[PDB]
């Protein structure tokens, strides 16, 4: 079925396009609007627990798109509510954490943050540079790659859509969902002359490291200073929250 697999593609770029949260060529138009020395300190001088308030209520709306995202994959609802929530739960914050490289620009180092761009020294307050450093390298090695949109929405797909994640009940079914996007992937770089890029991908493992570190450090955030979640997935929310 070789227009199937072409409406997959369809499906997956449309559900992307209405969740992305900025188009691309807004965040490559802003690119010259950078944040002053004068703008910095002010975000450096913020309070650590109101430099998590702002960053968490961002990751949380990250977080909700990309779930939007995934409930309109054809396929997805069709899944057992145990095995959406299995999926999410491992991979919403992996793709957060790869859509970030559209907003990512190699050439100043700097990431679209709040209206504006900034380098990592816009988080000092946060006091966890390291964690920034490696989100940061990791946007870094993935903006080399020039993802294009339905690349990075085909690829965000599949790291949703991964049967190995343990505790799936329907296993056969997400297996089937998984095949078909893995085809749909593989036959749109064939078109487009970009198969060069699977040898280029984030080693499996890497993604699966940093979102890890990301989500341990977000739970210790929270458990210190809980923030107030408008909440729109139960099931999910109380997977993560407590
Ligand atoms: O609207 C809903 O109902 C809703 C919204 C977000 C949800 O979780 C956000 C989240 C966070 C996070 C974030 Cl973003 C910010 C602060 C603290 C956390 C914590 F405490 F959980 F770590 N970290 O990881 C995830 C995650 C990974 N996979 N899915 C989700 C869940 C439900």
């Amino acid at each position: 079925s070789l227009t199937e697999i072409e409406h997959l593609v369809q499906s997956v770029c449309k559900s992307y396009r209405e969740t992305c949260q900025l188009r691309l060529e807004d965040l490559l138009r802003q690119r010259s609007n950078i944040f002053s020395r004068e703008e910095v300190t002010g975000y450096q001088r913020k309070s650590m627990w109101e430099m998590w308030e702002r960053c968490a209520h961002h990751l949380t709306e990250a977080i909700q798109y990309v779930v939007e995202f995934a409930k309109r994959l054809s396929g997805f609802m069709e899944l057992c509510q145990n095995d959406q929530i299995v999926l999410l739960k491992a991979g919403a914050m992996e793709v957060v954490l790869v859509r970030m490289c559209r907003a990512y620009n190699a050439d100043n180092r700097t990431v679209f943050f709040e209206g504006k761009y900034g380098g990592m020294e816009l988080f000092r307050a946060l006091g966890c540079s390291e964690l920034i450093s490696s989100i940061f390298d990791f946007s870094h090695s993935l903006s080399a790659l020039h993802f294009s949109e339905d690349e990075i929405a085909l690829y965000t797909a599949l790291v949703l859509i991964n049967a190995h994640r343990p505790g799936l009940q329907e296993k056969r079914k997400v297996e089937q969902l998984q095949y078909n996007l893995e085809l749909a992937f593989h036959h749109h770089l064939h078109k487009t002359h970009r198969q060069s890029i699977l040898a280029k991908l984030p080693p499996k493992g890497k993604l699966r490291s940093l979102c890890s570190q990301h989500v341990e450090r977000l739970q210790i955030f929270q458990h210190l200073h809980p923030i107030v979640v408008q909440a729109a997935f139960p099931p999910l929310y109380k997977e993560l929250f407590s």
